[PDB]
């Protein structure tokens, strides 16, 4: 059955409850971001309403052929009415398209839900300054002390001057990207740009970044394989197995991969830093696992709730066991006595 952290109290909406069938009592369907956890059972054949962002309505549209008449697209940063309650959506600094919600019930209270976001300083001068937020319904997937990594910024950096210095030594190398949602386009848009390549992508792929409303995306991708030097690949076909078969299929206008793996977190976090990454290589192939985010680290995540200072919080990650669940019970309490709310 549908969890209570999915349900709106107050309200008949739920968030990211598209795969329990029809929840009863609820008159609207709210879609954070397109992530397969997050819409799993929406489909054509949905006959609800469905409220999202802009992008996220273009691929509900043109990826899942959800009708029409169903998808209700609102803008962001913008006061909106939805079946008589007022709501706000937030850029939540995820992928594509992803967003935080704002409901403002009629007896006063005011509830954030972060969908997935990646905390940062700059939503402090957003709507949210604006006003006191009760309960917070948050992205607690990396809720623990271990989980640090680097700035997206610093990240990018280091992938365009491997790929750059990579390639200028050996014109023949090529460059691949692994890719299994949307989420992390500047990995592979940064690398492309430093090469003066497009990027070269199948066609479902290509469908799909269409829909991310980019500026000038028709300059920067295209579906002819050869002519590109930056490949996408599914990221199952990251390894080399999947590699040197990719390898044969350009005849021998390549003789060297270097492939690019963005991982969330992995261990080699608590020990290593970014400029001291290292690849795994066999013969002609070498592959970097490059800890680029898009979801807070634990930093991130209790400086954003310091400074909000809700009433309550509920997690809506890692809730399954009662050890994860009492283990973010105590960081939340820390925070609260260390900042005195
Ligand atoms: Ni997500």
């Amino acid at each position: 059955t549908c969890p209570f952290y999915k349900k709106i109290p107050g309200t008949g909406f739920t968030v990211d409850a598209f795969q329990y069938g029809v929840v009863e009592g609820c008159t609207a369907y709210f879609l954070t971001h397109f992530h397969s956890d997050h819409y799993a059972g929406l489909s054509k054949h949905f006959t609800f309403p469905v409220y999202c962002s802009e992008i996220t309505g273009n691929l509900l549209k043109n990826k899942l052929h959800v009708q029409e008449q169903y998808i209700h697209p609102l803008p962001l940063d913008t006061e909106c009415i939805v079946n008589g309650v007022k709501v706000v959506l937030l850029d939540a600094n995820h992928c594509p398209g992803a967003v935080m919600i704002l409901f403002y019930l009629p007896n006063g209270t005011v509830i954030l839900h972060t969908g997935d976001f990646r905390a940062d300083p700059s939503m402090e001068r957003s709507l949210l300054a604006d006003q006191k937020v009760h309960m917070l319904y948050l992205d607690t997937t990396y809720c623990s002390p271990e989980y640090t990594f680097p700035s997206q910024q610093e990240v990018i950096r280091f992938a365009i001057n491997t790929a750059f210095e990579a390639v200028t030594l050996n014109p023949h190398a090529l460059v691949v990207c692994g890719t299994y949602s949307i989420g992390k386009e500047k990995v592979f848009l940064a690398i492309a740009d430093v090469l003066g390549s497009k990027v070269g992508m199948s066609q479902e792929k290509y469908k799909t970044l269409q829909c991310l409303n980019i500026p000038e995306i028709n300059s920067l991708i295209t579906t002819d394989m050869c002519s590109s030097l930056v490949h996408l690949l599914p990221m199952m076909q990251i390894n080399f197995k999947g590699l040197q078969s990719h390898l044969k299929k350009c005849g021998g206008k390549y003789n060297q991969i270097l492939a690019f793996r963005p991982t969330g977190w992995t261990h080699s976090n608590k020990f290593t830093r970014i400029a001291d990454v290292i690849p795994q290589t066999k013969g002609n192939i070498s592959i970097y696992g490059i800890p680029y985010s898009e979801h807070s680290s634990y930093l991130e995540m209790k400086r954003f709730v310091q400074w909000l200072k809700p009433q309550k919080i509920i997690p809506t990650v890692n809730v399954g066991t009662w050890k994860s669940r009492s283990t973010m019970e105590k960081y939340f309490r820390e925070w609260k006595l260390e900042a005195g709310y």
